């Protein structure tokens, strides 16, 4: 037989029915019409592309919430086209092509209600797609737009199809690396999905169970006007009556028993019926792109708030009674969800790792550590200390990842420093603590965790506060650096040749001559010993401060920071924040280039001239 | 140096220059010919099916893969004079920091100001070398004096 | 009319028509019967391996040479298998095969006397191939051999034919990359070559030509018995009879007017007729391969050298005549000979520059530079001088290339420096010359040239001797790095705090406190110049000698050699010796990996440890 990994997550009815690793393949040899198919052999017996957008397999929501970076608007509206509600969607797919907004609609028509993606650039063409299709859909016309070499699209889908196509505009950050080469050595070609309009969602049918139920009651599904679905119940429009059945009848797909997501949470708007009037739409804004609806209807304020979470919840009661009854029948469980969360790996075992964000400076209360000790007695897991001083809870079941983040989030323990993100900041005890300490490190690494804590990058991005020149958090090494530095300056009138400052410092940078002493700043780093331990006050401070140091790595390869200059705390603040832009603006690979190799890349001056400018602009 | 073969080494002079030539790919005159891999000395180039691909973070622009490509497939993306500031050789080795492409006139004007301000920080001549001076104040805080003098020049 | 790089070295008739180019084709779209042929389009228009293995475009003699350190044996001899003389190659191939030496022999057979290239596995087979066929002859069997498995073949051929094998064998030394990948991703099957047997070579024709000469003549090719070519005269055995014809009534194939190759001077052991008796085969063995000759037949000593040395003389003759006349026609010349020689290099212009390795230490004698000088405005050659205190005469046209280099040779200037070889030595004026300078540079520099002057490597080897620490030379970039150190020690009872010697020192390294000195052995560098300028003779010789470096480099990237320890003349030259054998055992990318690569790729812990096993085993 065809070997194809996503078998698993098919076979075991986990697979939510979406389509959408059949349109990503480079190859064309999946197809989709009610499940995904091998229409020939895989070289790679499926381990490619189709694997990771599968939004069953990994959710990514983490990593694709933190940069879409979504909220909630609730409004409801209603429009002159007829539809399944207020005929929102289709008056904004029409707004976006009649606006050039769009090169093409990516909707889901029908043919005796067995529905078909279609490729709308005409608004005529719409108004056939305006209505719910409650047998399972597809997103082929997605593939047929990009043959055509649309380059903008706008698709309407359900939760399980957006999160799909989240995870393939987001490809390269949970994949990690680039869009899956064919055998002609290029990949698949599809267009840009500019808007990502997603529908409330409960639940969908197999198309001939739809059929087979209606004409055991004596109905032809040709012959339905219309289909609804509301109260538990499927409303059957046909030769001027409703006609209800319940949603028992028909067989529910496995998939949507494991569906967290009812509605759309990142689409770029949502459009549901629940919580707003009959003959209306709810629409939910969540990003930029979706606020574009504005244009397209009359938005009304009033919408019922709790109907919408009743579903939620409700959707999120269903999914654990399904995750229960598998666990118990030994059934087999992707635990996609897991992804929702930062701070989340899989060990070589099978089992998973919470890692603790660390807290600066690696101070943490005992109430703290108590609450990491009593979870790892609970479910017998191994502690683990990070090299950055962060905690681990390893041997964790899939069932219980998700009670232990949340348990550690309501004690204030945030779950993270894992992916391509800005990870824990490593602080020394430095100034108040530590005897070598110039500088205040626990402060200033509180201000940048509560600045860049878990802020999306390219790749990962550390950054390294030391109190003074010893380097204990290594800073000559980190993406920023920041050192602790006071340089001293003789006064001849106090300095009369003692010859005790010499012995204080480890470089070796002073010289003792007749009755006065002497630095070399070509070896002095600025620990400030001398300062501090002559008997006679005879050394004072040159200069003092934060010394910055920039595109330093390790890992793979070892490569060295760049020394900056004296930093302010606003000034490390501006500039923490200039070079995460610039890096972002430059990277290519992410997942595969630091900081680093973005700046060798780019140039080290034509980098961080732009970060100089752009430190310039700064207002805030 | 006219190419970044560096035959007069550009990465350990105080100011180093190097001419470079960075290509991208034409998709339609592209036909995975497979010649270009073969030019590249740093192994920069991948050949997948019926077309090429360059890593940018190997590939040191010296341009062989667009003179050599029998079908006319490879284009200049970037070109011109590569400049390096703080190398030096000796008793010590010190590599110089990639700066960015710059014209004839912005290198005559860089290499001035470079020793103005070396001369404005040193405190030890015929022992402090460039890359001396400008670690001890700073690459950061030695070159944005570089670029305010230069913004500053009419001549 | 499909585009073939290599047409241009075909239409002008330079074209030896050996069929190499046509073997090598990874995607087998290239066909040979008498010339190169294309069935299919080729995506890089000819731009490939066809192209870099032609004998015609480039010879590649140099860096083979080099390599094969081929050596001259003169011998003569006859076996009980009837050849074109003494069938003498046939009874080596049917030695071969029979002590399993070679699982196949690519031999010319022939229908009618039209030449047919054969992949012969059994001994009795061979006899069918044992005589001269003069027409133009294929090297097709040997990809048939590659087709069937064949690990190890032996191939007869003519000069050409064997100086486009050898351009396969060496290929990434010349053609800088490996052998040309096919659609598939995958290169040409080939078997390995292990015995490349030439023929001594005057000149081939096209069969239809001779057939039409000899029907001229009432003789019918399919008719005759035996060929043969004495003393410029075609001799053409039929019906028991003996027809003598003149070479000039055939028509000689144009590329064999370009041709300088004899008597197949890079061939594993070489085979003629001329400078033995009738009836005898004249045999050179030039290689350790064809050293396996005097198990299959009896040599005999008493070679004519002289019989041979004319032939070669004759047919560089009628080379040079051919050149001249294609240059008073303003045809087309491959100047491919301009690769049997070292230092030569290729100008954005067309014309060549010719590289003069440098003298140890830069230093030049007037007698010299005054040569250079005569050439360059003889030729109105632009004089250029390297950053390794070489010459390079630019402007240099093809045709005389060759009259400039043995020219520059007479005067002891011989061109190198150029290719995947030790390259010139720099060394600084150190010691007797320099005031900082410890050591002697010059006498070390003279050593190293002598014992590893254009000695083959994987990819270019360059040395560095600094007279001192300041490093003018670059030890610390140098595949090997060599700088002469003097560390000091401070005589208390005469140091009296002076503080003269903290003023000499540019690194710093010394304190001076109350009625002493002191040296901080972390900074100290070891120019010794403490000890030099100490007016009190207070500060005495520690450790001195010369410090070496190992795995240093410039170019695209820069890396730092490491440090090893004070050596010896003699361990540095044994260090030198046993670093060159490591990195060409371990090298695996020829002309890409530089002594570093391979370094760090074995590490340089394995990489070392070896160097000093093989060092161990030379005392
Ligand atoms: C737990 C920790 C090691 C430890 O024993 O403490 C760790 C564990 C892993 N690191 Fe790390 N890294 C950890 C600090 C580091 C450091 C040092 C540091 O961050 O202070 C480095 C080099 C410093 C740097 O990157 O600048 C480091 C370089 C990597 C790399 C290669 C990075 C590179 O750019 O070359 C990977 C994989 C990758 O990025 O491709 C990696 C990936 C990983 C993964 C997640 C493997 C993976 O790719 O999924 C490891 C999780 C295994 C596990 O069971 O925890 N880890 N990793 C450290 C987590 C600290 C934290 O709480 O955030
Ligand atoms: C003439 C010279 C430049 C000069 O102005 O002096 C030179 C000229 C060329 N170098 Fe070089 N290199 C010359 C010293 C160097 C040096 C410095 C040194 O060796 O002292 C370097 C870097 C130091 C090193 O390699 O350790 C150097 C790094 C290269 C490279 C890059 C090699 C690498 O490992 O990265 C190439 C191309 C290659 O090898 O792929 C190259 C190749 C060449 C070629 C032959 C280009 C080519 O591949 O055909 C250039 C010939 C142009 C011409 O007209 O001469 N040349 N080249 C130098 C000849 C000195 C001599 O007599 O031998
Ligand atoms: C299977 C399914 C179940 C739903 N369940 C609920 C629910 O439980 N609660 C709730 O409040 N709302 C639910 N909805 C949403 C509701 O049915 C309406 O589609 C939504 O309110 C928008 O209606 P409208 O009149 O504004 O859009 P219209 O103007 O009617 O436009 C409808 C759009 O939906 C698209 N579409 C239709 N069928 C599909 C399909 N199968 N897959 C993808 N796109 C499709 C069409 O292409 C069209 O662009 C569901 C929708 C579907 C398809
Ligand atoms: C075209 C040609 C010109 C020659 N010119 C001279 C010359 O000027 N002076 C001189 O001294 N010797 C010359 N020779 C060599 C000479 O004719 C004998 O071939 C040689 O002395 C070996 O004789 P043998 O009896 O030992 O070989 P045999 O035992 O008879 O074996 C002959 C071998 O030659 C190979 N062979 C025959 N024809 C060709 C061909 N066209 N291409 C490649 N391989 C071939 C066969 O495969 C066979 O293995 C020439 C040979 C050829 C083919
Ligand atoms: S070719 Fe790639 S995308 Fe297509 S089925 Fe195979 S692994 Fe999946
Ligand atoms: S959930 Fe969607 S992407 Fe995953 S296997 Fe099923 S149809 Fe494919
Ligand atoms: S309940 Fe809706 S969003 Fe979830 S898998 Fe089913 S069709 Fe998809
Ligand atoms: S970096 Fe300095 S201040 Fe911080 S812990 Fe180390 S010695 Fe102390
Ligand atoms: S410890 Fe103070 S008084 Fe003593 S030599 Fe040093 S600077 Fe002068
Ligand atoms: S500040 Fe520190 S490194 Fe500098 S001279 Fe004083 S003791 Fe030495
Ligand atoms: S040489 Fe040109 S046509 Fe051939 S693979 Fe490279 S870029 Fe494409
Ligand atoms: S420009 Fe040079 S280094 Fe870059 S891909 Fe082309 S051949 Fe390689
Ligand atoms: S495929 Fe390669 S070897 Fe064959 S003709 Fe083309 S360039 Fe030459
Ligand atoms: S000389 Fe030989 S390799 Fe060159 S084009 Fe002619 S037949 Fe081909
Ligand atoms: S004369 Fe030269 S080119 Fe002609 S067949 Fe003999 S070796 Fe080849
Ligand atoms: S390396 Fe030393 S001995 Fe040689 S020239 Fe330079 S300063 Fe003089
Ligand atoms: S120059 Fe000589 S006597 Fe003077 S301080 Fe130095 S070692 Fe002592
Ligand atoms: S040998 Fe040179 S580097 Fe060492 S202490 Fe003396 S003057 Fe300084
Ligand atoms: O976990 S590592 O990527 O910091
Ligand atoms: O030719 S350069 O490498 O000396
Ligand atoms: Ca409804
Ligand atoms: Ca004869
Ligand atoms: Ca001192
Ligand atoms: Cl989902
Ligand atoms: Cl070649
Ligand atoms: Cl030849």
């Amino acid at each position: 037989m065809y070997e194809w990994k996503l078998n698993e997550i098919v076979d075991s009815g986990v697979c939510a029915r979406c389509g959408t690793c059949t349109i990503v393949c480079p190859n064309g040899i999946l197809t989709f019409d009610e499940r995904p198919k091998l229409i020939d052999e895989c070289l790679r017996k499926g381990h490619g592309m189709c694997f990771e957008v599968c939004p069953r397999v990994s959710s990514a929501k983490y990593q694709i919430k933190i940069r879409e970076k979504f909220y909630e608007k609730y409004y409801y509206a209603k429009s002159d086209i007829e539809g399944q509600d207020g005929g929102v969607v289709t008056a904004f797919l029409k707004y976006l092509l009649e606006n050039g907004k769009i090169d093409g609609a990516i909707v889901v028509g029908d043919e005796c209600w067995k529905p078909v993606s279609l490729v709308v650039q005409n608004a005529e063409d719409l108004l056939k797609t305006a209505k719910s299709k409650y047998a399972i859909s597809t997103l082929d016309a997605l593939r047929k737009a990009g043959e055509m070499g649309l380059e903008k699209v706008a698709v309407v889908g359900l939760p399980c199809q957006i999160n799909g196509l989240r995870k393939l505009q987001y490809f390269p950050y949970h994949a990690k690396h680039d869009l899956e080469l064919g055998r002609n050595g290029k990949p698949v070609k599809l267009p840009k999905i500019e808007y990502l309009i997603g529908l409330f969602c409960t639940e969908k049918f197999r198309y001939d169970n739809m059929k087979e139920v209606l004409s055991k009651h004596g109905i032809d599904i040709e012959k339905v006007e219309k289909f609804d679905i509301k109260k538990g119940k499927l409303l059957v429009y046909v030769n001027g009556e409703k006609k209800e059945f319940d949603l028992k009848e028909f067989e529910i797909c496995s998939g949507c028993k494991m569906c967290r997501d009812f509605d759309a949470e990142m689409a770029d708007v949502s459009v549901g019926c629940v919580g707003s009037p009959d003959g209306y739409s709810t629409i939910i804004i969540r990003t930029e792109k979706g606020e574009e609806i504005k244009n397209a209807v009359e938005l009304k304020e009033g919408v019922n708030l709790e109907e919408i979470e009743k579903l939620r919840q409700l959707k999120l009661k269903r999914f654990k009674k399904e995750v229960e009854r598998r666990r118990e029948n030994n059934e087999y469980v992707s635990f996609y969800w897991t992804a929702d969360y930062g701070g989340i790996g899989k060990r070589a075992d099978g089992t998973y790792f919470i890692r603790v964000r660390a807290k600066p400076g690696g101070w943490y209360k005992p109430e703290e550590i108590k609450e990491i000790l009593d979870i790892a007695e609970e479910y017998n897991a191994k502690i683990k200390v990070t090299d950055r001083a962060g905690y681990e809870l390893h041997g964790i079941s899939g069932f219980d990842v998700e009670d232990i983040v949340l348990r550690l989030r309501e004690k204030g323990l945030l779950t993270g420093s894992e992916g391509p993100l800005v990870r824990a900041t490593l602080a020394c005890p430095g100034g108040g603590n530590c005897s070598s300490g110039l500088v205040d490190t626990t402060e200033l690494a509180r201000i940048i965790e509560d600045n860049f804590k878990e802020r999306p990058a390219p790749y990962k991005f550390k950054i390294a506060i030391s109190g003074c020149p010893n380097g204990c958090v290594r800073p000559q090494v980190h993406d920023i650096g920041i050192a602790g530095v006071k340089y001293p300056k003789v006064n001849e009138e106090k300095c009369n040749g003692c010859g005790r400052c010499a012995e204080v410092c480890k470089v070796e940078a002073i010289d003792i001559r007749g009755e006065t002493s002497y630095t070399n700043y070509n070896v002095c780093v600025g620990c400030g010993k001398c300062i501090k331990n002559c008997p006679n006050e005879a050394r004072e401070v040159k200069e003092e401060g934060y010394l910055v140091y920039v595109g330093g790595k390790t890992g793979r390869e070892v490569v060295e920071g760049v020394k900056m200059k004296l930093m302010s705390v606003d000034e490390i603040i501006n500039f923490i924040d200039k070079v995460l832009v610039v890096y972002g603006k430059y990277a290519e690979k992410p997942q595969r280039e630091r900081l680093a190799a973005v700046m060798k890349r780019v140039g080290y001056g034509k980098f961080l001239e732009e970060v100089k400018e752009l430190m310039k602009k700064e207002i805030c």
